[PDB]
């Protein structure tokens, strides 16, 4: 990928190690491609520059329908990690904007898609540790594709352990998909919008758990209920869950 290839527009906002652009990638066919340019400060340590590239090096491996993808790196100073972006943006505001159109099966679908993605982590035991709807892009209304937009605390998504030891498993992460799921199934609404993160732990621990949301079938509420066990050991693994949401799915199909 070559520098005179990428027009940058605006900035996206700071990422760890520096600025990240909001860019246009111009390919060897002319189509304009959206993305998002990350850049690392030159007054970086090496070992900083060293976990700046990490993201590259893993983002190339990655390969997933619904995860986001990797356009280039380019390594010569300013050294700069390309990475795809769609013009429907993030999954959060898309649903929003869309809640009058947007069917109960596209809900589930989004739902589905985000835990074959989980399911692949799971998989190479990587642990995700910010499943959120503010971490998924939109690549058609038909497919969505998580990311890692965050800062390596979201309090209001995190499970019991995680609050309060800082313990993050793929169990924890499942508790996380179940939150994700429900502000999907939620059109976006942010969960416990109404408590304050001090007050989260204490709702938890008296097994208090977030509503079912207005358009959630049922079925796929009980499923939530199960991730947000506050045993780890006592939730589904994204593997089983995809086979879950899968017949949830067909259920809701036939339904409509
Ligand atoms: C070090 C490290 C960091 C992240 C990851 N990592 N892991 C995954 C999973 C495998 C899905 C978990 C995904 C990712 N990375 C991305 O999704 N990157 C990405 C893609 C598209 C746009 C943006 C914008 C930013 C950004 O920094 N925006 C500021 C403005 C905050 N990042 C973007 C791996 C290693």
């Amino acid at each position: 990928i070559a520098r005179e290839d990428v027009v940058l527009n605006r900035i996206l906002g700071e990422g760890f190690f520096g600025e990240v652009y909001e860019g246009v990638y111009t390919n060897h066919k002319g189509e304009k491609i959206n993305v998002a340019v990350k850049t690392c400060k030159k007054d970086c340590t090496l070992d900083n520059k060293e976990k700046f590239m990490s993201e590259a090096v893993i983002m190339k491996n990655l390969d997933h329908p619904h995860i986001v993808k990797l356009i280039g790196i380019i390594e010569e100073e300013p050294t700069w990690i390309i990475m795809e972006l769609y013009p429907y943006g993030e999954l959060g505001h898309y649903l929003e904007r869309n809640k009058n159109s947007l069917k109960v099966l596209t809900l589930v679908l989004y739902s589905l898609q985000i835990c074959k993605a989980m399911a692949y982590l799971e998989s190479i035991n990587c642990v995700h540790r910010d499943i959120a709807v503010r971490n998924i892009l939109v690549a058609s209304p038909e497919c969505v594709k998580l990311g890692d937009f965050g800062l390596s605390l979201p309090i209001k998504w995190m499970s019991p352990e995680s609050i309060n030891f800082r313990r993050f498993t793929t169990a924890s992460d499942v508790w996380m998909f179940a939150v994700c799921m429900w502000e999907i199934l939620s059109f976006g609404k942010q969960p416990f919008f109404w408590l304050e993160n001090k007050d989260v732990i204490g709702v938890l621990e008296k097994g208090d758990r977030l509503p079912k949301p207005d358009l959630c079938p049922p079925v796929l509420y009980t499923l939530m209920t199960r991730c947000w066990d506050y045993d780890p050991s006592d939730r589904p693994r994204f593997t089983e869950l995809v086979c879950s949401l899968s017949d949830v799915y067909q259920m809701e199909k036939d339904i409509a």
